[PDB]
C-alpha cells in the first residue's frame, strides 16, 4: 500500500580505466543514505543496481512541492585501502520519478574529477507500490 523510490543505475561510459580501482555510487534521499556494490573501473563500468527507499504517500507529495532532490555520489574505491575518492556527483529530482512512460536517460557526472572525460551514467527512477 506504501510506495518505493526506484533508482535503477545500469551503466557508465566515458570513465577512465583504473585497474586498481572499483566504482560506487551512494544515494542520499531524505537522510538515508544507500549504495551500489562496487563494480570494475573500467571505461563503460555496469552498475545493474536498484537503489529504492520506501516512501509515505503523504511524506512523497511534500517532497514533491519542496523540490526535493535525488543526489547520487561517484566513488573511485582503493580495494587495498577500502580509501574512497569522490569523483562526481549526479542530482536527480522526484517529478520525473512520476513520469507514466519509463524511460533510461544518461546523465553527465558534475563536478568530475576525471577532467577530460565525459563520464556518464544511465539511470531510470520510478515510483512502485509495495
Amino acid at each position: 500500500d506504501q510506495l518505493l523510490i526506484v533508482v535503477s543505475i545500469l551503466e557508465g561510459r566515458h570513465f577512465p580505466k583504473r585497474p586498481k580501482h572499483m566504482l560506487v555510487v551512494e544515494a542520499k534521499f531524505d537522510g538515508e543514505q544507500l549504495a551500489t556494490d562496487p563494480v570494475d573501473h573500467t571505461d563503460q563500468p555496469e552498475f545493474a543496481t536498484e537503489l529504492a527507499w520506501e516512501i509515505d504517500r503523504k511524506a512523497l507529495h511534500q517532497h514533491r512541492l519542496q523540490r526535493t532532490p535525488i543526489k547520487l555520489q561517484c566513488f573511485a574505491l582503493d580495494p587495498v585501502t577500502s580509501a574512497k575518492e569522490t569523483i562526481g556527483y549526479i542530482v536527480l529530482d522526484l517529478r520525473t520519478a512520476q513520469e507514466t512512460k519509463q524511460a533510461p536517460k544518461w546523465y553527465q557526472l558534475l563536478s568530475n574529477k576525471y577532467t577530460k572525460f565525459k563520464s556518464e551514467i544511465q539511470i531510470s527512477i520510478a515510483l512502485e507500490t509495495d
